[PDB]
């Protein structure tokens, strides 16, 4: 047999911005009063109380481009 | 026999913007008063009391191709 | 047998934007009491309480192209 | 004799409130016009003309218990 | 004789708020035209023209207990 | 004689407010003429013109307990 | 001969005003198209497609005196 | 001859004003489209085509006095 | 002959003003798209797209006065 796996990618992911920024985070903490007896957990506890996580991601591109080939025999 | 694969991809994914930005976060906390006795959990947790998590994505771009390509013989 | 597997992608998928942004969030907590007493849980809680909860995307671009290509014999 | 003054007190005076705010005072004054000529005042004066007098009374509670107790011989 | 005075007080004067707040005060005065000739005072003036007198008062809580106790013999 | 004053005071005076503030005092002077001749004043004057007096009193508590006692023999 | 130019003038041209403002222009264009094919101009053009021209003229006074005195011998 | 040119200006143009302000322009452009083809024009242009052209003009007094003398002999 | 030109001027051109300002501009612009093709001008062309040109003036007064005099033998 002959098999012939050639395929042509010229594809373009592009961007143009020309003014990126003036991004202004000032969240403000409330009150907050947790009281807690006799408690039981068992498994994985994940607890957050008051707090203040931020993440600021602005990149000048953040364009991707997956992709994937495969030729398979089994 | 002869099996060819020759796809031809001259795609393009493409932004132009200007002006990107004046982006304002001011979320302000309330008043949170949680009481708890003989609470029994199995299994996992997840809690989260008066917090303020902010997620800020500002991509200039963020254009994405996901392209996939098999030949595949079983 | 003779298999040819040839499509042609041509396709722009394209955005233009002048000015992107003024966006203000200025969320206010309430007031929250909770009050539990022998409650009992056998699976996975996910519980939140008075929170602000913000995420912000603006990407410039944003497009998208997802495409797949099989050629499969079984 | 044998006298006994002994009144118990287990009152409660008592006030919950959630948001207690939002409030616009924009008096706006006129147009006044004053003329005054031979007065006698034998006594005393209180005169106010075109005056913007403001009080603002906003206490979160506010509540009051005023009590009196007297034994008393003469 | 024998003369008791044994009051007994376990009163609650008692105040819960969650946000006290959002007072805005923007009087505007007016015109004001006054013309005096001739006036004869014998006795104390107030006088107020075109002034814009404010008290704002916020206690977060502004309870109050007066109490008075007296045994007397005269 | 056998005379005892003997008063018990377990009384609270309380307050929770969880945010006080946001308060905005923003009061214009008008247009104020003011023209006087030939007065005679035998007393005190207070006096006052145009003026934009201001109290702000804002106490987290502000709570008061006025408390008096007297055993007393003429 | 005798000839005598004595005019007098003692006129009077006055304002008076208290406040002058509070002037809010907020308008907004609509949605216009314009399509002009094979158009002769012989003389001036003065054109104006979807412009938001504003004057705007706030003299606190803008009182105005014009006059005009000849004698005059041909 | 006796000619004698004597006019006599004792003229008053006057103004007073307290406040003069608070001027807010926010004009905002809409969506104009011009398409043209094969136009001739022998004289002069003025074209505006989606411009926010403003003139902002508050003198606090803005009075004028003109006045023109002549003695004229031809 | 005997000529005199003795006009007289004792006049006055006068403003008061307390307070003069709180202008605001914040003009925005929209969408402009001009296409033009095979356009002939024999003559000046005064041309503005999507422009906001802007005159502020704000004198504290302002105030003119034009005068002219003249005695002429022709
Ligand atoms: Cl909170
Ligand atoms: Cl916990
Ligand atoms: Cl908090
Ligand atoms: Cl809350
Ligand atoms: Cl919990
Ligand atoms: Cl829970
Ligand atoms: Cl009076
Ligand atoms: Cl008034
Ligand atoms: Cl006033
Ligand atoms: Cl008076
Ligand atoms: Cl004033
Ligand atoms: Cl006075
Ligand atoms: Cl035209
Ligand atoms: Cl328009
Ligand atoms: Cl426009
Ligand atoms: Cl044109
Ligand atoms: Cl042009
Ligand atoms: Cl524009
Ligand atoms: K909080
Ligand atoms: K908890
Ligand atoms: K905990
Ligand atoms: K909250
Ligand atoms: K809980
Ligand atoms: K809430
Ligand atoms: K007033
Ligand atoms: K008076
Ligand atoms: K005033
Ligand atoms: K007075
Ligand atoms: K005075
Ligand atoms: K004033
Ligand atoms: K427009
Ligand atoms: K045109
Ligand atoms: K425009
Ligand atoms: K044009
Ligand atoms: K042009
Ligand atoms: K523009």
């Amino acid at each position: 047999v002959q098999i012939v796996y050639k395929p042509v990618d010229l594809s373009k992911v592009t961007s143009k911005c020309g003014s990126l920024g003036n991004i202004h985070h000032k969240p403000g903490g409330g009150q907050v009063e947790v009281k807690s007896e006799k408690l039981d957990f068992k498994d994985r506890v994940q607890s957050k109380i008051g707090s203040l996580d931020n993440i600021t991601h602005v990149p000048g591109g953040g364009n991707k481009k997956i992709e994937t080939h495969k030729l398979t025999f089994r």
